[PDB]
């Protein structure tokens, strides 16, 4: 056998009951699968780097160079113990054979490789919802070892984090990877040291638009025509009235089937709203008309009415104004 | 080896065959994953310690303080056997590695931390949904050793449960946690010890009120404005009152979707129905003026009705009435 | 060692050669999970306990008790092998460690309980949904040895089976648990004994009246109104007979969603297809009147109609008919 | 130990370097759990049986007779590789333990028992849904030795298949169980030899009938009664016309969620389609009557139309040739 | 034993620190499960073959031939560690047994082959929605030794990829199967060697068309009925064009549930938007044609109309005419 494992015990870390003995990792992002608005969590599948000193698997050669292992003997070795903080499932593949490389250069350095799929929780806010911008972040942390035994560091700072060019999402634009480092606390166990990466996603607006936008603003120009038409025609007035109100009903029951139940009000579901107030407004125009009418008629036994009139310009002026509000402050 | 594993049998207890060994425990609560009104359970994530003294596993030193092993020593000596009463489903995280921390002190005492998902069910009355309040909790409890052979307490009474700051829940609102200790019997084994975890919490109403109470106020407001229009336009007014019931219909038939088959009226079941009947009268009260119009005719032959005036009134008034009711009683 | 396993060969069952080994079984039911219907089975959690002797491990000792091991050496000793028939799946909670317990008396009784949850497969009948009653039944077998190696009983008779005060269901009234025996022959294997546990369940009925039978009643009396309209508003009594019809459809379509395809009619839809043609024959009275108006118009130029002053009447008489009808037969 | 397990080295079949070694199988047939359409596979449970003799397992006894061990000692002995070809997932029962049965006559004889549950893909063709009939089969063979190693038949040929007598389907009637043999060839192995378990399934028509054929029937039949209103009252017939087309459209689409997206056209398409086209003729029958009366009153100006009264007659002749032709071929 | 597996070491390569050692792949796909247009993914179950040449396991015979192990040796000796690039999940088959075999040669050639189902990523295009064609592969890499220690090749070039007979989608065309390969780079790793399956996908259109087209056009000719209705009819006319327009918001509302949400338009959707507005017109045509009727009634105060009679020429020619272009652009 090269290496002597049989003559040590690997139940105790290198530097036992001594100084810490350093870590380093370095991290590659393969691509992301995918994202839940209502459980507020992502996957991430990453290869995950140790470096790490141990003179105990140290053989003798003459070339100096790092020499490859089937993996199997990192059962038998010491290994660190990092885990992934809020996290609410993860596994490790395992086809044909476990995604573990083990690289020992004959001084002792160890070199060893994971291929993860972990998943997070992230808090997302939705007040601008559909054009809002969320900013998530994964931690690394080691479970066992706290700061006076194990020192955890990135390998190259800001170097250490690569990501694929085939990384995309089909409804989120992905920008400003980086990490940070920041320390923990614990009330009974003591300190210990964090690993954190960072990005920010940005959604697509055409779909919302189109989906939603455009439906709700051709349903507040229909009702704009029965003003156009002869008050005298009472039941072809208002069944076009009354059809608007349902509709825009149901438009805005659809759109909330695919959100949590927040606590707040979303940006979308002020434009429905006011948009509804628009359309059963109308509905009560023409009922002041045809009363009115009826009054005037049963006076003067004993043309245009002026509310249709001014109803042609200022229904449309009001509609104009929010709009410019609306989009003024969402931009 | 510091350790003496294989110089003991460890398939007996410490203090075999005489007194009790007192058993501590420490929780520290992480993040609450989801709650099922359907299936009546909840998903908690939390760290759970223990702490016992054990004198196979002291080793001579000078320095008194306690040291830490990788963890898959665990699986070689005596581990308490506790698990969560009540649950349906729960697992433990091995990545990288088992969720593991052993420590032991030179004197025997042992430190042993895990880190599980447990789902318990939870019994929840929807009396008052979904203005309603619900109060559950969570025990843990030993499942091989009786209170004569292993005895089961918090480590530091009130102050053995932490929280993380960043719980919270998109639906509830989190309070009251506390614990508290009760013994159980089983008829065929014996008497054991429980511990408990409770909290409460509250649900949000602002989702509630604007998808259900709103549209329900305004259809009902919908009908009121028949009353206004001249009761010669029969096929005008028809069509009115019946897309209020039939859109009516549709608004209750969607809230119950979200809800199991309880035996019991709900509080949104009564505001929902008691609209449903106003909108109902409304559609009857058209149809005995257009028949007391006819017989006057056939009765001359051979303005504003009474009915419509008097309906003006009386059912703005009436519906008033029973908001102030409904929402005195319900707060 | 207390107990001598590597003395003897476990492979063998006790009394190998010779006569059989009795068997003792102890159940208690913890809770009920889910019922479904389209699948038809359902869940639950139990504990379960086996009792027998076996002279290889007798210790000796002076106080005469049973003792308590960590339950790891159960995978050393001899177990039965008893299984769960017409099962779909099932497994054994290991957290935090496997839910075993082994006592063994010195004289070499042995206690053995397992913690399990096990789906099992229920033949329904669905003739008097949804005021139907349902029988379900667990079934308890030895999977290896037949009556002439093991001899499966109640360790207690009719006291061996205990219930959970904290069972219950949502939608359905649990009642009526006892267990029986019965042998079971397979005829390429030889003879077993089988263990039942039985048990009875009941709807609750509140939740299909309110949501189904309520809506249904209220739409016939709906087509109700037209006949005390006057015949000359052709454009207004067409619309309410139709959007009745097809509002019956719509509910008629929505409850067969939740219930598997079966072959026969149930109890809930000879009440909803009745109700339908009793709308739909409205629709056609009114044509026919109609009809012979203009006939009797034509043939004079060459007041209430019999037909509905009739309708008014026979139509009510009718329904409160088929009502007392349908409630008898279904109490 | 009455065995000589470690006295031989089981890494080799028996008889190696010389004949093949005949094995034989025994099927019981315990339930069918689902069928998928989507998927296109079934679900099914069974016990498998294996005969062999192996001369290393032979021991001296005077009764001669068939003797169990535990089941643990199948893996330390040489066990066929059986395999189900074209299965997608399945897994063993191991509750309470392994289902294994092992026994072992005196002149080696050995009986091998398993319970599995296997989901196995099967082609379906839905050119006569719903009134067509699936044929579907299972396959077992050999995944490492060829036919010169091993050699697979049927233990008692047509007698080797069992069926449970509790075996239904809530929506097909299953039929003909019957066994087949073939051989198969892969172009890099060699041979081997492949076991078939034949059966037929029919549905049951009790359901779409009542769900689809009955609707579509009535909303023909709806159209019709137009043709015996008046002329004149254009705003009652035009809604009339209109909400049947919409309400067919609907059935239309509510019945191919069920169904795969083939791309062939199924029997209750065309049934479905040819109702939707009798309807939107309907409409258009009175626009042709309305136009011409417009036209004749303008001519004339500077009772019964002719085109309603051959409609009475000529639109349900034709529907009721259309069901017979239609029914005559699907049966 | 045959092989002389205790005498050496198999946690090193063949060839260790010397030159690397070629390996050979034959791939034979199965059947494709399913594709995902939401999640962009697809499922493959296919069988992999190894192979390699190791002096290690080289034994002593006569015949010169190939000889079949039961497969649970392959956990004791040297595999490779293929794995598959950018897939989701995947697993491989265990019942009854693992699905590997294991051929070994005298001269020490071993043949390797697993049944694994993996679920790969693809990118999928929608601009030519539902007439769009995809390509998507699968990759094949080794994830620890790199192109020094592995090298990794084709065993027969274009013939080593299989395909079975019974592979068919219902609702795409499979064609173009052919292999390549290309070397990939990591920053901190070195180069590795990545073998492709490549494939091709077409839709099927008749499924598209009945379902969305055709209701499409039928709802669009609908409205040009009105033109040929007297104008005097203002009830009968209005209450067409809405409940057209109306129904058309339906439609298109309906086919974006089973789409993503992407960020461009697809074809579909050019169609349906371009009927709405079609439709939307209609009801404005005749808005127009009121109110100058209304006008010269006034002024005269103080037939055919001109816009009617030219909508009924115009509106027909300008759809053929979008229909001629829209069909020419997508073929
Ligand atoms: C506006 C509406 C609903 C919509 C119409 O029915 C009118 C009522 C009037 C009473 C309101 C109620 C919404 C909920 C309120 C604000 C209650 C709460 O603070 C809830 O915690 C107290 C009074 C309630
Ligand atoms: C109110 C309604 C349903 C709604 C209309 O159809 C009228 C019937 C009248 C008969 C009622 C029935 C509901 C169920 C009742 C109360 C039965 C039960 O005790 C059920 O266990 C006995 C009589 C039944
Ligand atoms: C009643 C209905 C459906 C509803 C209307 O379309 C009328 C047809 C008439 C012909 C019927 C058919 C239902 C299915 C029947 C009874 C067939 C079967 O025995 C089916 O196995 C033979 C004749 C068929
Ligand atoms: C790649 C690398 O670091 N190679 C070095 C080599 O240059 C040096 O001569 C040798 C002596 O120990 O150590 C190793
Ligand atoms: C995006 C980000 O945080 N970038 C940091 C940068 O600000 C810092 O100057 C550098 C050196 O530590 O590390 C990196
Ligand atoms: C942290 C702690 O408890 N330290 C004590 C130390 O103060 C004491 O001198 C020693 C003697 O055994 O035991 C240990
Ligand atoms: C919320 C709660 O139960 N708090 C209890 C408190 O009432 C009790 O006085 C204290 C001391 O045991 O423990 C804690
Ligand atoms: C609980 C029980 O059964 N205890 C008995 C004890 O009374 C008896 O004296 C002893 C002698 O072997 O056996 C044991
Ligand atoms: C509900 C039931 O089956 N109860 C039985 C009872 O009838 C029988 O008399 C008794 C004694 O064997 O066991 C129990
Ligand atoms: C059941 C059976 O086959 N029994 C036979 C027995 O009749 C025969 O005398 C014996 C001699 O070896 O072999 C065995
Ligand atoms: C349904 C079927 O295939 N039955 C066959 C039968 O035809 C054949 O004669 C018999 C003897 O081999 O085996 C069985
Ligand atoms: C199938 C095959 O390759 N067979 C050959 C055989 O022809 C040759 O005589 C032998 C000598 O080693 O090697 C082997
Ligand atoms: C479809 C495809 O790529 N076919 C290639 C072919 O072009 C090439 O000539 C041949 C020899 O390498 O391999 C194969
Ligand atoms: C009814 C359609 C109103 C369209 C109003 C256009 C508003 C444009 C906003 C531009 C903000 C910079
Ligand atoms: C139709 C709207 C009626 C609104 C009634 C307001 C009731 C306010 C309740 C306040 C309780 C303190
Ligand atoms: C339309 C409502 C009819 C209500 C008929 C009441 C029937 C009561 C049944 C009582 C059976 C004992
Ligand atoms: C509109 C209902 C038409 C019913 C036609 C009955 C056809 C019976 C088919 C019998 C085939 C043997
Ligand atoms: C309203 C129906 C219009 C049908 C237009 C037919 C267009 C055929 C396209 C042929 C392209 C080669
Ligand atoms: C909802 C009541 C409407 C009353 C309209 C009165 C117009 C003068
Ligand atoms: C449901 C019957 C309504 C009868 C109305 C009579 C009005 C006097
Ligand atoms: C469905 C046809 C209705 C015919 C009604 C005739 C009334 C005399
Ligand atoms: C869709 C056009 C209808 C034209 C009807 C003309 C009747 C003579
Ligand atoms: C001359 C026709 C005017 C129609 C106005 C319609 C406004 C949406
Ligand atoms: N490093 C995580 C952690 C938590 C704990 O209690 N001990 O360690
Ligand atoms: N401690 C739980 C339990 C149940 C039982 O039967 N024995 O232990
Ligand atoms: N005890 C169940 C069973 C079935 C069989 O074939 N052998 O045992
Ligand atoms: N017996 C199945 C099989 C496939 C193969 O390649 N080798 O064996
Ligand atoms: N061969 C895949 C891979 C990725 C990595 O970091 N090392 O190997
Ligand atoms: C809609 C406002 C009308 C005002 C008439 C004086
Ligand atoms: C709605 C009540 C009317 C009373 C007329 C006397
Ligand atoms: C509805 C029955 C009417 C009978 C008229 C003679
Ligand atoms: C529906 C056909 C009518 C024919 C009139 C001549
Ligand atoms: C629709 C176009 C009409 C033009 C009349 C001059």
């Amino acid at each position: 056998q090269l290496l002597r494992i049989d003559d040590h015990d690997f139940s105790m870390r290198p530097g036992f009951g001594g100084p810490a003995i350093p870590v380093g990792v370095d991290v590659q992002v393969e691509s992301l699968d995918s994202i839940s608005e209502v459980d507020m969590d992502f996957t991430m599948t990453l290869y995950l780097r140790h470096y790490w000193k141990d003179e105990r698997l140290s053989f003798p050669s003459t070339n100096n160079l790092s020499m490859t292992f089937d993996g199997r003997l990192v059962k038998k070795i010491w290994v660190p113990d990092m885990f992934f903080v809020h996290s609410k499932r993860s596994f490790i593949h395992d086809t044909t054979t476990d995604n573990v490389m083990l690289r020992v250069q004959p001084d002792g350095k160890v070199l060893y490789s994971l291929r993860v799929t972990v998943t997070a929780m992230c808090n997302m806010d939705f007040s601008r919802f559909p054009l809002d911008t969320q900013t998530c972040s994964l931690e690394i942390e080691s479970y066992a070892y706290t700061e006076d035994d194990l020192m955890l560091y990135w390998k190259k700072g800001n170097d250490s984090l690569k990501t694929d060019e085939r990384i995309s999402l089909s409804q989120f634009l992905i920008q400003e990877f980086h990490t940070t480092t920041k320390l923990a606390f614990y009330s009974s166990t003591g300190w210990y040291n964090r690993l954190y990466i960072n990005f920010t996603l940005r959604r697509h607006i055409f779909f919302f638009l189109l989906q939603t936008y455009f439906p709700a603003t051709l349903m507040v120009m229909l009702s704009w025509v029965s003003f156009w038409i002869d008050r005298r025609a009472v039941p072809a007035r208002v069944p076009l009235g009354i059809t608007t109100v349902l509709t825009m009903s149901t438009i805005i029951t659809g759109v909330n089937a695919s959100m949590p139940r927040v606590s707040y009000i979303k940006a979308v579901d002020i434009y429905l709203w006011v948009s509804f107030v628009f359309v059963f407004l109308s509905v009560l125009e023409y009922a002041a008309v045809n009363y009115l009418t009826t009054v005037q008629e049963r006076k003067e036994q004993k043309d245009t009415h002026a509310i249709d009139k001014y109803s042609r310009i200022i229904f449309p002026a009001a509609y104009i104004l929010f709009n410019l509000i609306y989009w003024s402050i969402f931009s």
